[PDB]
DNA sequence: AGGACCC
DNA sequence: TAGGGTCCT
DNA sequence: AGGACCC
DNA sequence: TAGGGTCCT
């Protein structure tokens, strides 16, 4: 109960993939897929003309005044998309976890080793690897984990291969030995392709890195924390001394984020299973009178109410949040959570009132239906 | 699946039961157990001569020169026979919900239809009462309701005769519809009594209340804030305006104890199981130097990591606790959580060290182990 | 993390 | 006010 | 409730 | 910086 086969997959620019299926006519023409002011998503023709996820509409088109527009704002078809991913995923091994929308992970250990111990003495000399091979390293045959990865690389394929038969949909896949390196070497050759990374290329991988918040699990806040340090390279993170990162991130952010610099993780891939919440949100800026502005909230919910319905299991809270007009304190949210009555958990007309009086004890609104059973 | 029948069984001052099992020596005569310079509970040969239930030392003697004093800090004994009486409660219908060491309820539900399914249509004519029956009430016995609460008056002397000759132990115990009616029934018979409410009666039960912090649910806060309104008596609280309520408590806090003014309360009996955590702690009055109190660190770590094994669970996640010397803020808790490295979850030497980092990100100290699986 | 409730 | 313990925001 | 992280 | 979503303190 030690090595590890984990898979990462990764689909292509998911919002405008699944734009494209819907309206073939905008293939081969580059595409944006828009939320606002912003093109969260672009296929890849678009991205061949310099347009970069998350740009803002006006950068976007004069860095490509031919740009093909349609509105991702309902995301209900990438949601149900999303969903038969996974559950396709699922077939194969029955502990897969998301990430995001377009992403899951995938411990393939113990199917990896049921088809070792399948195969006689003797046509595993002839087991190859399905895709590219990080660094281009070479394999080693009587490596038993060069040889378990290389099967990883075929189950990869065979999923990447089901998920175009079945559904459409092309993407990436990096086979690796923890979810912290299948994550990052699933990145490395962009477009429909699949890598897979044998021990010897860790470090490789990990230092081809150039800022440590390319590190999943150091974000926006710990980067910022760890530059005011003079922590700038995956090195200098390795290298910095425990007891003062220990210090000033706390044991626990610190004594993880250090393992990460390593390459070493060894958090289990674990069951998503269905949503712990179903939520839609609004955003206008200041649009919000200050009650004019009930009616955007019994849209939300109008919406959100037959969704939780569909799932089956009904939700035990809601919540609602809200965001105020300034100068770039962006970061502030505020809610107020609530448990929603046992009577009503069997439409409208009540809740609205639960979430009003729940406003008055309170730039964008949104609501979340939470604990559901 | 709507009415109920709930045991509420809260046994006899406890701790001093436990040690005067322990020392037949200090049978009738009068016992205290102490905490600090606290009397937390005594026998009822005390109670007689005036000794109350968490009184200081001070006046326990000088209301009682004659008092037996044995110390109470170490609560091992305690928290196993509280486990036996759960296990014992358990054997009669497996879902039994604890409250505090010496208080379970146990959903007698499904047990009493069955007793009733097996009696043919006559001697249920002859369906008697164990115990009292709260303010003397009549019994009918074509009520349906009246029938299930007596076999669950039944159920309930046969719980305590079994924990009687089975660990020794006296206690009380009161069946209703609910747990918050169960439990205000229970206490109305004191020392080694059973009371059984019949729902004519239910209003003269809440109304025989003198303050609403009596309340189960309704605290030193909660209570403290309805003065402020006026709401003094149940009566006050059932009568007061839902909107006003509504909005300076919280819809939550306010739709739910109003509910309970009423006596009425729908939350279910919960399935208990295995502790959630396990602590030890420590007082002192501005006792602790800082950092001459480590010490003090390791002994409640000598004592926590033998018990935490014993269970087999592992915690996941350690904790500190302290509080600072001053003028009443009597409330103020710190603490640092932090998650324990899954290598030292299979000892002390690096426990210790966590909980001193952890004590540096920060009247009295102590040690939770938290979320175990 | 801290609040509120219960024994 | 001891020494615990639970669930919510 | 609010923080931090991720897509 | 959209519109979601997860787990921790
Ligand atoms: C990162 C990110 C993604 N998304 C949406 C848009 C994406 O289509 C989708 C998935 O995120 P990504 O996988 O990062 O983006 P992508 O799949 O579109 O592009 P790539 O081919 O390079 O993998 O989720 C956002 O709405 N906001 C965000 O901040
Ligand atoms: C309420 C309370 C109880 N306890 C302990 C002492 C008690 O023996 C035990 C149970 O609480 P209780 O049941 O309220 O007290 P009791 O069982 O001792 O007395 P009674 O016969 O009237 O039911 O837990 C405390 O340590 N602190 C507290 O604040
Ligand atoms: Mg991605
Ligand atoms: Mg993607
Ligand atoms: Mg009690
Ligand atoms: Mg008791």
């Amino acid at each position: 109960a030690s090595s590890r086969v984990i898979v990462h997959v990764d689909l292509d620019c998911f919002y405008a993939q699944v734009e494209m299926i819907s309206n073939p006519e905008l293939k081969d023409k580059p595409l944006g897929v828009q939320q606002k002011y912003l093109v969260v998503t672009c296929n890849y023709e678009a991205r061949k003309l310099g347009v970069k996820k998350l740009m803002n509409v006006r950068d976007a088109k004069e860095k490509c005044p031919q740009l093909v527009l349609v509105n991702g704002e309902d995301l209900t078809r990438y949601r149900e998309m999303s969903y038969k991913v996974t559950e396709l995923l699922e077939e194969f091994s029955p502990v897969v976890e998301r990430l995001g929308f377009d992403e899951n992970f995938v411990d393939l250990t113990e199917m990896v080793e049921k088809r070792l111990q399948q195969l006689q003495s003797d046509e595993l000399s002839a087991v190859t690897v399905s895709g590219h091979v990080y660094n281009n390293q070479s394999i080693n045959l009587l490596d038993v984990l060069h040889i378990r990865l290389l099967v990883g690389s075929q189950i990869a394929a065979e999923m990447r291969e089901a998920m175009y038969n079945q559904l459409g949909l092309t993407g990436c896949a990096g086979v690796a030995s923890n979810k912290l390196l299948a994550k990052l070497v699933s990145g490395v050759f962009k477009p429909n392709q699949q890598t897979v990374l044998l021990p010897e290329s860790c470090q490789h991988l990990i230092h081809s890195l150039n800022h440590i918040k390319e590190i999943p699990g150091i974000g926006y806040k710990t980067a910022k924390c760890l530059e005011a340090l003079g922590i700038n390279s995956v090195r200098d993170l390795q290298t910095f001394s425990p007891k003062i990162l220990e210090k000033e991130l706390g044991i626990s952010v610190a004594q993880r984020i250090q393992k990460l610099s390593f390459g070493e993780d060894n958090s289990p891939v674990i069951l998503s299973g269905p949503p712990q919440s179903f939520s839609e949100e609004d955003s206008f800026k200041k649009c919000s009178s200050e009650v004019e502005a009930k009616n955007k909230i019994e849209e939300l919910l109008a919406s959100l109410l037959n969704r939780v319905c569909q799932d089956g299991r009904k939700p035990h809270t809601v919540r609602l949040i809200i965001r105020r007009y300034s100068s770039e304190k962006h970061y502030g949210r505020e809610s107020r959570q609530c448990p929603i009555p046992s009577h009503v958990i069997q439409v409208m007309t009540p809740m609205v009132d639960i979430l009003m009086k729940l406003f008055r004890n309170m730039t964008l609104l949104s609501v979340c239906f939470c604990n559901l059973k």
